[PDB]
């Protein structure tokens, strides 16, 4: 029911691909999302203290040089506190999540968004999820390259019939 999705590192991708590639971190957890989305005044501010225990999980923004909070508070605004009502159990789910993802290629790993590299002739995923979803960037026809691991499909499970 709820998507869980990351980035994963692309030298060639301005931004947190790039942050990662450089720090040798292979994915990145960006979100846990249920189909609810949080609209209003949070029930809890999450402070950068609780935040920081989702260790691994590097931010999107520039602005924190890739590190902690904006994303991180970011998805608890819009996503965690009106369907986990409390910061600990999401905290908890988060964490084990990106230690989940720092382990390696995860059972279920699907492309959201790519970055077809002329040179490897690969499609390099920027951004994965635990569901198949339409592409972004993936030029037919090609491999794809998950933090360097190469699959044929957009899946790393077989999706079709
Ligand atoms: C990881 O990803 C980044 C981005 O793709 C790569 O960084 C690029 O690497 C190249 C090769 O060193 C850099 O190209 C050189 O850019 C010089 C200037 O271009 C602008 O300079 C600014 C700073 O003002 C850069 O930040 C911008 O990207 C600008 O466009 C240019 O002078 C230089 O030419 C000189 O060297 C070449 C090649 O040797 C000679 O042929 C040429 O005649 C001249 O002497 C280069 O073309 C590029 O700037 C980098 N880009 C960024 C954004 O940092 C890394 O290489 C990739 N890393 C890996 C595989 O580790
Ligand atoms: C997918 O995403 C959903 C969210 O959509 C996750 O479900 C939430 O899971 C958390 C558990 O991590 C649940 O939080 C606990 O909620 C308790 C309140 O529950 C009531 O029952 C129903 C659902 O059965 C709710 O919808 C109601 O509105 C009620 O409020 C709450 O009491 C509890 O807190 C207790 O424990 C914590 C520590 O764990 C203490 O801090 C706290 O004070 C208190 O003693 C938790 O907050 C939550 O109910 C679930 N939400 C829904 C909408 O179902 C799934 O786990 C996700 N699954 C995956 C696989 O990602
Ligand atoms: N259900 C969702 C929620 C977010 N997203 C993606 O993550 C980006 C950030 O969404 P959030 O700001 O809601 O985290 C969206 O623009 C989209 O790329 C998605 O594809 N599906
Ligand atoms: C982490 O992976 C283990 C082994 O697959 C599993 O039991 C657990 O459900 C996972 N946790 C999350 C939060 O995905
Ligand atoms: C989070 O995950 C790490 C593994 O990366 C774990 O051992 C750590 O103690 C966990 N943090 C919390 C706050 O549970
Ligand atoms: C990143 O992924 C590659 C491809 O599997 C692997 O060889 C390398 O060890 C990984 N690095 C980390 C820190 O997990």
């Amino acid at each position: 029911e709820n998507i869980t999705q990351w980035n994963l590192q692309d030298n060639g991708t301005e931004g947190i691909q790039r942050a990662m590639f450089q720090r040798g971190v292979n994915r990145s957890l960006h979100g846990i999302w249920p189909e609810k989305i949080c609209t209003g005044v949070p029930s809890h501010l999450a402070t950068d203290t609780e935040l920081k225990a989702i260790h691994g999980m590097m931010d999107a923004s520039e602005k924190t040089n890739y590190t902690c909070c904006r994303l991180q508070r970011h998805e608890w605004n819009k996503h965690g506190w009106c369907n986990w009502y409390n910061i600990e159990p999401w905290i908890l789910l988060m964490n084990k999540t990106q230690a989940n993802l720092t382990e390696g290629q995860p059972l279920r790993e699907c492309a959201v968004t790519c970055r077809y590299d002329r040179d490897s002739d690969l499609n390099v995923v920027t951004q994965a999820r635990d569901s198949p979803t339409p592409l972004t960037g993936c030029k037919k026809g090609k491999n794809f390259s998950f933090a360097g691991i190469l699959v044929q499909g957009p899946c790393n499970f077989e999706i079709a019939v």
